[PDB]
């Protein structure tokens, strides 16, 4: 499992790549029962809409749904993460952004990287994420737009909200960009949505802008994203460290493994 | 019978419910609008409603009252010669407004059909009528187009009771006859979502019952959509209360005669 030369240098120039079809119906079936089941484990790892009514974000399911363990070791995601990273890799993130129909919340325009690298020690955006599509992402349901490009701006210098949204993670409202910085950034980046059915992944840099919309339609958007990191990376906080449900902890080169997700 | 709507255009307009004309306004006229619309956000009154941060407009009645820029356009050949031929009958404005969602979290619209709304509020018979939206900025995915549900004003209006409270007194935003998850849900699947998007000063007909809405805009740009509604001069409100202010709906039931011309 590899990307081609033209992905590589499509993710180097844009800061994202798109692969359409990596998981198969029934693969996203499996995954889409085994969401449904960890939404309702209760926790800080559970995070709700402001609003009350569903799930916004959940953390870490991995560690409780046998199918997202082995999806965080397929070689399906691996292959490619390993392959722009040249590096043994760990998971530091594991996330689903549940963003219900008929009014799921935005995510703020923001840079990861700077996030973890404030928050949480981390030394440099030796990383990558991967997005799992477990919806079909459409111009209607709320889907990622990234500022094409602009990873190679790279950190753009903020410091954090004197309020934090959440007391579970660092909302990326935290560390919103301006409109300022939005103005100017855009028309050198501009604006694009990466569209495909569930099963589709999309891997992107933890320094390229990027923001979503409220979801107004009648589809649900869950969207799964594992962040990798080079095992010589490992965060080095300044202080008690947050929970291993949001930031990874066990640097142990992971393995992958080939097959269906059952 | 100037600017005609092709077969095509017209069988789109009946089967799905709108029809989008590309490139109708020149880069010139629409900046003349835009200058006009400026203008415009600055007058003090009852038609102008603000968002609910209070930050910015949302939305303005009544501009062709006092722009002239903007009479022109509701005059003007390539939004009449199409409404006349959609509706077989002499026109005039029921109702004029621009929506002006601003970027950097202009608020969204919530799912509806027009035609309740007056059918209720004002005493309007019968949906002969036709919304006319005028793109004074690029349409694009991102700044919170309009959505249709393709074809579903063949549903015709689907009935309800408005909210017990009323979001704005100054209009009937739609949140007052939104429809209900339930019933999007269930037409969605033979009426799918879709969003016509162009340039501005690209020009968008949509039926009156046909379901719509719109999401905020996140982006760095603006979406100001101007909307015209032309109604049957034989269609006019027969209102049973006492009526609306004139900056919502119109009283002046003289049949429009169309210019042909540059917008200035
Ligand atoms: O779920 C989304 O739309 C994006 C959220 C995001 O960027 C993040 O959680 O880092
Ligand atoms: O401006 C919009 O997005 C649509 C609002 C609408 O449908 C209306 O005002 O009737
Ligand atoms: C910007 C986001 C990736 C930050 C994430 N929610 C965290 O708490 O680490
Ligand atoms: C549904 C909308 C067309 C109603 C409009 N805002 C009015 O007050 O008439
Ligand atoms: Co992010
Ligand atoms: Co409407
Ligand atoms: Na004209």
């Amino acid at each position: 499992m590899q990307l081609t030369a033209d992905q590589v240098e499509k993710y180097k120039s844009d800061g994202y790549v798109l692969l359409e079809g990596a998981f198969s119906p029934e693969e996203v079936h499996v995954m889409r029962q085994a969401l449904k089941k960890d939404q309702e484990v209760q926790g800080p790892h559970r995070i709700l809409e402001e609003d009350g009514r569903t799930v916004r974000a959940l953390y870490a399911s991995h560690t409780r749904q046998s199918v997202f363990d082995q999806l965080s070791r397929s070689d399906r995601l691996l292959g490619p993460a390993t392959q722009l990273l040249e590096c043994d890799l760990y998971i530091h993130q594991f996330k689903i952004n549940t963003k219900r129909a008929f009014g799921g919340d935005s995510w703020a325009w923001h840079q990861d990287f700077i996030v973890w690298r404030d928050t949480d020690g981390l030394p440099a955006p030796r990383a990558v994420n991967v997005g799992v599509f477990l919806s079909d992402v459409t111009e209607f349901n709320g889907p990622v737009v990234f500022l094409s490009g602009s990873h190679q701006r790279g950190t753009v210098e903020r410091k954090a909200r004197e309020t934090s949204r959440s007391d579970q993670h660092v909302d990326p409202d935290d560390y919103s960009m301006t409109p300022a910085e939005l103005s100017q950034m855009v028309e050198k980046h501009p604006m694009v949505s990466p569209k495909a059915a569930s099963g589709s992944v999309m891997l992107f840099h933890p320094e390229i802008i990027h923001g979503s919309a409220p979801n107004i339609s009648p589809f649900a958007r869950d969207l799964l994203i594992i962040t990798y990191n080079d095992v010589a990376n490992a965060p080095k906080p300044a202080g008690e460290p947050r929970p291993e449900y949001v930031i990874g902890r066990d640097t142990t080169p992971l393995v992958s493994r080939s097959g269906p997700l059952h």
